[PDB]
């Protein structure tokens, strides 16, 4: 593989992670398994987390996590995976830079000095993770001042595979579209996550603007169900949702869309190759689970590590299941130094 063969961009966040209780979730009107954007009522949540819960700080952000997981499984060369996004000039920013370097990703941040680096409260209860994202600097990403510069754009031009989490549609749909159109015009593979229910609910115009450029769509079962509802697809069958998403208007007709929905411990659903297939999750030992935060990002990273080396679908899924199995045994979207795949 070459350097910069995989490209992502997104919201670089520092995760502030801790095991909480139902009470804590309930006083902040938080679902046990959800992802939301921070509101004013959530400023006290972050303070309370750090004062009374056993917080760990780990690099996060959905696309950043998948770029790191991908790199991890690739191993060599270093800098196979590129990541762009915006941070502040602060301690949390410095942490994110260090962890990107440690992960051997080619990270190029837009740094600005007004907003702090973005953070995400990762509130863990049993097999559940409730995420509250305070994007801050991540929301200040400027296409015209970063992606569009030739010294950055050349890295985009080096990639065979692109991945952007749907989360980034809340920040820069224009960036997403520029990369997607580039991918389509060059018959490269562009990939995207549904990310969270709120993306289908509140950012559906931007989502449906990018959808025609999507060669592989990722998501979980709850995200799929929401996307279906918000498109008027009524079905009691996740396989049908994946088929319907597969058949959406597509600009690059030379590649068929592939749609892949994970379902936690239930089977991963893949619409591809004129069929829909369920791939079981063979790792079912619930007693070893530490924290499911990052499971789906690790699944994507695992999948992408194999995709860039032209591996078969089965092996792509296998690597995504393996990476998720490692990540759910640790705090945050973290991993040991080496894979065992
Ligand atoms: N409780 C679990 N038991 C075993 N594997 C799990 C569990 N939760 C997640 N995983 C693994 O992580 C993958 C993605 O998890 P999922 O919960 O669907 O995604 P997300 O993190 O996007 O909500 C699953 O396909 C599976 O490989
Ligand atoms: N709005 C968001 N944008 C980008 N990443 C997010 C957002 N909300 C949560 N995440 C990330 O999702 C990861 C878990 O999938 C966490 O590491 C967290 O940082
Ligand atoms: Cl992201
Ligand atoms: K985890
Ligand atoms: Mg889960
Ligand atoms: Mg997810």
């Amino acid at each position: 593989l070459s350097e910069n063969v995989l490209f992502g961009m997104g919201n670089p966040l520092l995760d502030i992670s801790a095991v909480v209780d139902k009470d804590f979730l309930d006083k902040y009107s938080l679902k046990p398994n959800d992802q939301i954007l921070a509101e004013d009522k959530h400023k006290e949540l972050f303070d309370e987390l750090v004062k009374k819960f056993k917080v760990e700080y780990h690099a996060g952000g959905s696309t950043q996590n998948s770029m790191k997981v991908a790199q991890w499984l690739i191993q060599e060369p270093h800098k196979a995976a590129t990541f762009f996004g915006c941070i502040g000039i602060d301690k949390f920013g410095e942490i994110l830079k260090r962890k990107a370097a440690d992960a051997h990703v080619d990270a190029h941040y837009y740094e600005q000095n007004e907003q702090p680096t973005g953070t995400c409260a990762a509130c863990i209860t049993g097999g559940n993770r409730s995420l509250v994202a305070n994007l801050a600097a991540a929301n200040c990403y400027k296409k015209e001042k970063h992606l569009d510069l030739e010294r950055n754009w050349v890295l985009v031009e080096k990639a065979r595979v692109y991945y952007i989490a749907g989360f980034f549609l809340t920040v820069s749909p224009e960036s997403v579209l520029k990369v997607a159109r580039y991918a389509a015009e060059n018959n490269r593979v562009f990939t995207l996550n549904l990310s969270a229910p709120f993306i289908s609910q509140f950012f559906k115009e931007a989502l449906m603007d990018v959808m025609p450029y999507v060669d592989i769509l990722f998501g979980n079962e709850t995200e799929a169900a929401t996307f279906a509802r918000e498109q008027g697809f009524e079905t009691k069958d996740i396989k049908e949702i994946a088929k319907k998403a597969q058949a959406l208007p597509k600009v690059n007709s030379k590649r068929q869309r592939t749609v892949i929905f994970t379902q936690g411990r239930d089977d991963t659903i893949v619409a591809a190759e004129n069929d829909v297939t369920a791939f079981p999750v063979l790792d079912q030992n619930q007693e070893e689970i530490i924290d499911t935060n990052g499971a789906g990002d690790a699944f994507v990273g695992g999948f992408l590590s194999q995709l860039v080396s032209d591996k078969p679908l089965t092996e792509c899924i296998r690597a995504g299941h393996y990476a998720a199995s490692v990540i759910i045994r640790r705090t945050g979207c973290t991993f040991p130094e080496k894979p065992d795949f």
